[PDB]
């Protein structure tokens, strides 16, 4: 490679793999599985807008905090679900689901909430029809933490520090995801991004 | 594969960075001077542009291009409309702006005017000026903020180069029909 | 050879003979030659056991300190002998000898003392026979100092320090030679060594 001046004389710079231990520690670490899933932020906002945005009408949950669906204390699982059942006036009750998959150092949490056709629901109310409406679609939010491949000398204590580091990256990621003025479009029906000049 | 390096690491950053493209080309300096000399020097007569700022001809907003042109039309008495062109090429970290303005034969133009005869005249030649910035080879460590700093560094070298090119008394020959360069004594 | 990390980069370890001066100084050094040989330790012990151990009867020396036999002051020799003559009751007198050889940096001192057949001597005394007994065998002890090949920069003064170093190794060697309890066999008629477990 390039040439520089060492005390022996002019010496060639060199790039070597000598002295780098890339060995990894196996993803064999049991992790804490919450006994319920708190959806407080989303449901307080849904109470704020009165469970209706435009033509999307939403169901009222059973609880702001979701109970486990297929998780039992003391039984290890790689897939766990929490669920409640949204209900509403002239709405067929429909479940809202929070899924957690923990495999090979990869943790992934997904949230799926359904909605209904407000045009149909208000037609039902206004002309005094006796039927109900089934869900029309959903919205989904996924979050993923790739925490595999810790190094071999990673202390049992230092894995907790790494835990907190990843959780702070999580917070930063969601903030960057929703960052922006609420005067302007930023999430739904997205086509492309346009950052403003000033 | 991760390797520890002793000495210089020459890894360069790939030339894969979009750059800002002006929505129009301002030519204010040259056209104000052309108005100053009444669009005529010696036997060279020039045409009057439609605008001092040239609109894009083949550039569409939001569409990346590696070659773009701004253009206007010079018109004149007893003259055939001739376009003045500003070309910008961006490729592989090298960005180059060229300016081409045509001229006409003043003897033909004023002979027609003085003879009151139907002829009109086309351009005889042009003058061209090129400017080139070789910005490739950014090192690996450089982040975006540092790249902005390098942007401004190159633009300052640009200004220095133009000043060094035009440097000299206006009493004396310095650009056109150049044969060689000579330095004065004391 | 093996690989290690030097400031130039990964560097191969190397073993060279560069910068080692093994030149030696010739063994051309006159040494002191004692004017007599003191055998005080052995002869005081021989007085202790009354010049008799088992069937080995020993002669009584002329002197505890032996005079030179072929050494003359101011004459350089590479071989010198000291001697006295043991005598005894009904014993034909017999010489005890101490030999010193000094050649080419190697000093060697040997001691040879004879003994007689006590069975024969006490037969003579007991049945009142008029004859005498001649020596029957001997015991010998050798000591050797290989002090050749001093280095070239060895100062004349430092050769005295080396002298004393070798003499201290001598003392340590004799102590290791006779080391051991006197309850147990350690020197004569030796067949092999057996160091005790505890």
């Amino acid at each position: 490679g390039q040439l520089y001046m060492g005390q022996q004389g002019p010496v060639q710079s060199s790039r070597t793999t000598f002295g780098v231990n890339p060995d990894r520690q196996a993803n064999a670490r049991p992790v804490y599985l919450a006994p319920a899933a708190p959806m407080e932020n989303t449901y307080t906002y849904l109470g704020s807008i009165q469970f209706a945005a435009g033509r999307h009408i939403f169901g009222e949950p059973a609880s702001n905090v979701l109970p486990p669906q297929n998780i039992v204390p003391g039984v290890p699982t790689k897939h766990g679900e929490y669920v409640t059942t949204n209900t509403g006036d002239r709405l067929m009750a429909s479940s809202t689901t929070v899924t957690r998959d923990v495999s090979n150092g990869r943790t992934k949490v997904s949230i799926d909430i359904p909605y209904y056709d407000r045009n149909a629901v208000e037609t039902l109310k206004a002309s005094a029809i006796p039927g109900a409406v089934a869900p029309v679609g959903s919205f989904k939010v996924n979050v993923e933490v790739l925490g595999g491949g810790v190094l071999t000398g990673t202390d049992a204590n230092a894995q907790f520090a790494l835990d907190e580091l990843l959780s702070n990256m999580l917070m930063d990621a969601a903030r960057i995801a929703q960052d922006g003025p609420k005067n302007t479009a930023r999430l739904v029906a997205a086509s492309h991004g346009v950052m403003p000049q000033a």
